[PDB]
Order: C-alpha cells, then sequence, then structure tokens
C-alpha cells in the first residue's frame, strides 16, 4: 500500500520523508510523518511573500516601494537581485525574484522590511501557525542540521498554513490572488512535481535545497473541475545525490498524487 511504499522509497533514500496532500475543500489527507520537523528552505519564501502581503493589505508596505542595495549585501544564489544593484527592486520586483527564481538577497531584503525572521514567525503566529519557525536569514537557515529545530515546520503545519493563506481570509482577494500568480510563475523545481501533471492541470508551486542531503517541495494544484490540492513534500538527512534526491521527491510526488485522487 501507500504507507509501505513511501517507507521504502525513505530507505532507499537514506533520509527522512515527509508528506501532506491535502483537499483544500474537504480537510482530507494522505500524510506521511506529517508531525515530525522538517526544514523549511525555500519554500519558507512563499510565506515570505504572504507575510509581505498582510502588510501590504494593512496600509503598512506598499508593493511600488522601490529598495535600494549595493554588491555587499548579495548572498549565494542571488540571480536577479545581482544585476540591479544600481536601480534597486521594487518590493514587487522582490516577491516575484524570490519565489520565481529563488533569489536569495531578494528573500533578505523583504525579511529585513518585515523586520526579521522573528517578524515573519509572528506573523504565522497571527494566522494560527503554532508550529512553523523562522531564525535566520538566506543562506545559513539551508543548514538543515538534524535534531535541529531551527527554520523547521512540519508537514501537517505548512499545508494547514497554506491553505489558510490561499483560500482562507488572512490575505486580501487581490493579495490572495497576487500570491498564486507568483507561485505559479515558479521557474525552478520543475521535476519534481510539474513535470509529472497533465498539462491542463494548474499548478503554483515552490521548491527548496539545503545541506544534509535536503530537497522539498511546496504546491497548490487545481485538477479540472475539482477543489484544489495542497501538496508539501520533504526528504531531509538524504545519502544519495542531487539528481537521487530530485527523483525521490518525484515519486513520491507520484505516488501519494495519485493515490489521493483514486481514493475510490
Amino acid at each position: 500500500q501507500l504507507s509501505e511504499q513511501l517507507a521504502e522509497l525513505e530507505k532507499r533514500s537514506g533520509g527522512r520523508v515527509g508528506v501532506i496532500v491535502l483537499d483544500t475543500a474537504t480537510g482530507r489527507r494522505i500524510a506521511y510523518r506529517g508531525d515530525e520537523r522538517f526544514p523549511m528552505m525555500s519554500t519558507f519564501k512563499a510565506l515570505l511573500a504572504a507575510a509581505v502581503l498582510a502588510r501590504v493589505d494593512a496600509g503598512k508596505e506598499r508593493l511600488g516601494r522601490r529598495i535600494t542595495y549595493s554588491k555587499e549585501d548579495l548572498v549565494d544564489y542571488s540571480p536577479v537581485t545581482e544585476k540591479h544593484v544600481g536601480d534597486g527592486m521594487t518590493v514587487a520586483e522582490l516577491c516575484e525574484a524570490a519565489i520565481t527564481l529563488s533569489d536569495n538577497t531578494a528573500a533578505n531584503l523583504l525579511l529585513e522590511a518585515l523586520g526579521g525572521p522573528a517578524a515573519l514567525t509572528a506573523f504565522l503566529r497571527s494566522i494560527g501557525d503554532e508550529v512553523t519557525r523562522l531564525d535566520r536569514w538566506e543562506p545559513e537557515l539551508n543548514e538543515a542540521a538534524p535534531g535541529d529545530e531551527r527554520d523547521t515546520t512540519m508537514p501537517a503545519a505548512m499545508a494547514a498554513t497554506l491553505r489558510t493563506l490561499l483560500l482562507g481570509d488572512a490575505l486580501s482577494p487581490a493579495s490572495r490572488q497576487q500570491l498564486v500568480d507568483w507561485l505559479v510563475a515558479n521557474k525552478t523545481g520543475g521535476k519534481l512535481l510539474r513535470a509529472g501533471l497533465p498539462a491542463d492541470w494548474r499548478i503554483g508551486d515552490k521548491s527548496g535545497a539545503g545541506e544534509h542531503g535536503s530537497r522539498n517541495i511546496i504546491a497548490v494544484i487545481g485538477p479540472p473541475g475539482r477543489a484544489p490540492i495542497i501538496v508539501v513534500i520533504y526528504l531531509t538527512e538524504s545519502q544519495v545525490d542531487a539528481d537521487a534526491r530530485d527523483a525521490v521527491i518525484a515519486e513520491v510526488g507520484r505516488l501519494v498524487v495519485e493515490a489521493f485522487h483514486h481514493h475510490h
């Protein structure tokens, strides 16, 4: 059955696997290690953009505000921000770069505007997420040390938080649509879930990678004629190489989505 398939993939990986598939209309789920902690890595950028939009909703932030910065602020993996030292970038451009190209300096600039990792965590508490925590900046938050609860979530919490943000009322309708639009425009990690879906299925997603053999993805998927589903998949402490880790996430995603929809 499914749990046996996942345990076998987990043992082939040498690591820990966590998954939630959640029906946003019914709350029905497939869960595997749903109550354990895993590192968020770049999937936190989805929550960061949500927090920014919530500040916009409240009149405390402006998507057109231009932020300036220097070459000395750039960290690893900053493909967009490294091009705009001279002219700056708007909050919206930074949100877009952070989600769609996983730009790390863009995430750090938005985190700074919010007030830091503690301010993002306080936002998540404010919307009912008691578990998820951000402690560090990019790229240190990708360390994924075993047993380290910094910068982690639980799959069940991430999925429920995404349900609240994308289909609840924590954000205005306009901010909700903007957040979906950025996730739909994501350009990295397409091997992990998008490659496996029919072309008429809608998907917004954000992937992450880290040390200690870690890889993950979060997604909102709209099947035709169906309520959207939230998929969150984690792998950490894995012992296989980067390509095998991608393949593990992809096969988990194939199995769990099929199992969820073949609920007959």
